[PDB]
């Protein structure tokens, strides 16, 4: 049951941070002179799937792929059997996430929600169609398709809490799926659709005003609820967004953090906080996306990103960059020395 | 001779920045979409001390430690001896720096260029003194002092190349050295004191006025030409920022990539620049350091950071914390698979 889901997510360990706190302010430094990350160290201490403690042990970056039927619209200039073969290059390490997670010694799991082309050998089955509906005539899915697949992703995702990850990053691949995603900030911020449309991989300046427009359209015409999570993700969303949204619900049911990474995330983390509040302690920011609608989505999360660096690739790929980071907050909490061991007293 | 040492600082490989190019633009992605990571390994490819592509071999962080006259002013609330405890610190791995290093896959070298108390087993010996003067009455030191550092500091920093070391980090340890580096910015940029005068080590609001004071006497007394970047070192800096500037000189005549930490460094880096031109491209900045002026230094080297982690430490622990963003550029570069291999083809 999805309600049980929702119902269960636990809520932070205020004694864990208050400890952690003490334990960082006693460390060989002026108070507060790490900033965020002291900050991040007594996020992490907070998350029960933790014990308590800031660690990382396995990492894992969860890539959820489908295909839009919104592509008809042309709103994506790259060709739709795109999705399918970068899948397919998923499985042979060769990406751009695949890289960078190697890098942060973490595992890429490749997931197919709704891939329109035949089943890739090597990638998680969980499609629930080949692709979603046309969002600019109709609804991508009907609510009980999105709930399964939450519930689904969501499972799938705290069971790996049980083969040792304890740190998770979340992706996507999906030709058009900047088109659902700048549909859902709009309904979920209540700004116009011109501020939060980019370009994504690389449209075109002249075809923006036609993307723009399918977006006003999938929502004139959907009517999505904004206070209802499910109702956005179902009606102007895509198979790919909701998958992300569930890896954000497992985590945090799980009581283990997850690592956002560019717009189309930011989209999934706003249905996720809307869905249930208690998902956002959870959530850790990596990079700030070159997308237009990524200051607007950010500030709605009160969240602000770690890296500064331009990119705009998708795949998780900057959820990646991140992982070193929260490793660092690790190594400073239990590695270094303490101020009294050394005499010496700060005010 | 510093003249040669200056007059020997290669110029960046056109060729093998163009050849970057081309490969970067031919990966498994759309062209600039790793946007900053992209522009980062051109930048590498050009520094003929790589060998015309982005790598990474050994990585060290150099922290320069000195104790400053100015401390009697009362700008700094740590007491004297923190420096060469801290220095002591430094080789027992128990430090910000240390720890954050070892986890980068970073050796860290411990000099010692001017620490006021007795040698300390373990760090590099290299003290020009017990101290530079006070500048708020005089000098820091005469210009032979300066040069005379500068240059051997250059000489063991590029000595290391030879050792392996390909990409360096900066660093610096110094009770009240925030505020040489206040007055340092304020001539090369035509600031006023006020709006850089930072709190360095958490110095309480009530006497940030009188740090400002001595800022501008120190100025004023001195009167550093900001068009000679050693007078200005040698009159209202310390031995420590000469140290520092050394390095990125040293890096510079290698052909070798340096990283910036915070304030302190950025106070040496428009030094550095403004001695030889030529050693602005070798630079690389790390984070946005949380101190008052940074705004301002950056802007005068046209330099944004990657990260935005409101850190104010030092000791090179921003530079040790992006090191894992360089190694990411070169994975990319030479991990990532081909368009024209999976046929995918992109306006
Ligand atoms: C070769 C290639 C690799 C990618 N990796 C991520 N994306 C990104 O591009 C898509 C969204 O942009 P839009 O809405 O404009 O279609 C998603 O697949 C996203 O992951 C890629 C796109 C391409 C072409
Ligand atoms: C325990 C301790 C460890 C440090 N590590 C770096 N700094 C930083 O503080 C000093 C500059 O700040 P100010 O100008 O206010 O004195 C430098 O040593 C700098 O590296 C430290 C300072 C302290 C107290």
């Amino acid at each position: 049951t999805l309600h049980a889901l929702l119902r269960d997510i636990p809520a932070p360990d205020a004694e864990a941070m208050a400890r952690t706190q003490q334990h960082i302010d006693g460390l060989l430094k002026p108070p507060g002179s790490l900033g965020r990350l002291e900050t991040l160290a007594v996020q992490l201490a907070g998350m029960p799937g933790l014990n308590g403690t800031p660690q990382v042990g396995e990492k894992a970056v969860l890539v959820m792929c489908a295909d839009h039927g919104v592509w008809d619209e042309g709103v994506a200039v790259s060709p739709k059997i795109v999705t399918a073969i970068q899948a397919a290059n998923m499985t042979r390490g060769t990406t751009g996430v695949c890289v960078l997670a190697a890098q942060a010694g973490a595992k890429v799991h490749v997931i197919d929600v709704g891939i329109d082309a035949e089943p890739i050998p090597g990638v998680v089955n969980m499609r629930v169609a080949r692709g979603c509906g046309n969002i600019a005539v109709g609804p991508a899915m009907s609510r009980l398709q999105a709930e399964a697949l939450l519930l689904e992703v969501s499972r799938y995702t705290c069971d790996l809490a049980q083969r040792g990850v304890t740190l998770f990053g979340v992706g996507e691949l999906g030709m058009a799926n900047t088109t659902p995603a700048a549909a859902m900030v709009s309904v979920f911020t209540g700004s116009d659709a011109k501020e939060v449309v980019g370009i994504g991989a690389n449209l075109p300046p002249s075809r923006i005003d036609n993307k723009v427009d399918v977006v006003r359209r999938a929502i004139a015409i959907n009517q999505p609820n904004p206070r209802d999570g499910i109702d956005v993700l179902s009606k102007v969303g895509g198979f790919d967004l909701v998958g992300m949204t569930g890896v954000m619900l497992g985590a945090a049911r799980c009581g283990l953090p997850v690592l956002l990474d560019g717009f189309l995330s930011y989209s999934a983390a706003l249905a996720a906080c809307q869905i249930a509040p208690a998902v956002r302690p959870y959530l850790i920011p990596s990079h700030f996306s070159a997308e237009k609608g990524a200051r607007i989505a950010l500030a709605h999360l009160s969240m602000e990103p770690y890296l500064h660096m331009a990119m705009r690739l998708g795949e998780g790929s900057g959820a990646a960059l991140a992982m070193p980071i929260v490793e660092a907050a690790c190594a400073m909490f239990h590695n270094m020395g303490e101020l009294a061991a050394s005499n010496i007293v700060l005010p």
